[PDB]
């Protein structure tokens, strides 16, 4: 019922643009949307968030996340590990990859979500979310070793999964760091189940 | 260490502006980032609202309300948490019943308000407060709910069993052509792996 007519370019950089998107509203009615898209998209989704379960015997299982500066947002913010997946990578690989960049783990895929929205009210971005065990007991995780891209520079915070939610809340009040809306929203789920 | 240094407007429109983002990386080197901004947001905590609306009646298993929309930046029917931008003055609770009732028809119970968290950092300063509601399914007044949306506003309801959520969206992404949100599928992820 709804569908896009026309987009007309705005503005273009090197990694971001905005155009007007032209639709037809269900009423039968021609409107506008300011929409974001990156430039950089080849690929079954822009990038890949990684949820990295550090597995640990005699430990609490942890969620491994990441701290870095993040520009649009002018501040420090708490996320999954993720990037934008190479062309002609998998998202499986991409996740991998990115996971031992980010963090120095090497891990296994659990799973891998179809290509879901981060902001599609704003933007076209899409990533796969990809669920990955690290099997914090190997040797090859026990110095694990960060290998960041140029200009990334991040810190890698394990918070125990059974209390996700509270620590998250007590890095931020403690902190200022932004918390991503993912990882808050799985933290949520992980205290709203059963 | 780090921080924003400058912020240049390459590009404003009505809704969203683009701007080069100058910045001091940890090594002390001056870099650039194309950030994206709202040009909406006044003295708000955040931008916008998401809704964790949790659908409870005696002998059901409890519901996860979900929308779906046309999201012309998307080009495409997307199903999400029920969401909008907050109001000037108004309170992320206010903003999160008042959209739940708009998109839903459901009359919600406060449960918790999360922290300003970032809907996609590497590219927007974009925040909301995920506000976890109960909707007493129960009650005369959540009985035959009707979306009373806005102008330009066409919303579909689709309640899932909190209990099946990942299934039931799978379900969904097989049967038609449509994106579920990252925020969705990250809390139907933790639901399974609680
Ligand atoms: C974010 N873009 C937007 N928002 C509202 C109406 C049109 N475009
Ligand atoms: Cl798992
Ligand atoms: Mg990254
Ligand atoms: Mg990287
Ligand atoms: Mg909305
Ligand atoms: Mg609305």
């Amino acid at each position: 019922k709804q569908y896009i007519i026309s987009e007309e370019l705005i503005s273009e950089g090197k990694w971001v643009k905005l155009e007007k998107t032209t639709y037809m509203d269900p009423t039968g009615k021609t409107r506008t949307w300011e929409s974001v898209k990156r430039t950089t998209r080849k690929q079954t989704a822009d990038g890949v968030a990684v949820i990295p379960v550090l597995q640990r015997t005699l430990h609490y299982e942890c969620i491994v996340l990441v701290k870095q500066f993040r520009p649009p947002m002018g501040g420090y913010c708490i996320e999954f590990p993720a990037g934008l997946i190479d062309d002609g990578e998998t998202p499986e690989a991409a996740a991998l990859r990115e996971l031992e960049e980010e963090t120095g783990y090497k891990g296994d895929i659990a799973e891998c979500s179809p290509a879901v929205c981060m902001d599609p009210g704003l933007s076209n971005c899409t990533i796969h979310i990809v669920t990955v065990t690290i099997n914090g007991d190997d040797a090859e995780n026990a110095r694990p070793k960060p290998k960041p891209g140029d200009g990334e520079f991040v810190e890698v915070i394990s918070l125990p999964k059974n209390d996700l939610l509270q620590r998250l809340d007590a890095l931020v009040a403690e902190e200022h760091l932004t918390v991503d809306a993912r990882v808050y929203s799985y933290a949520l789920a992980l205290k709203h189940a059963n």
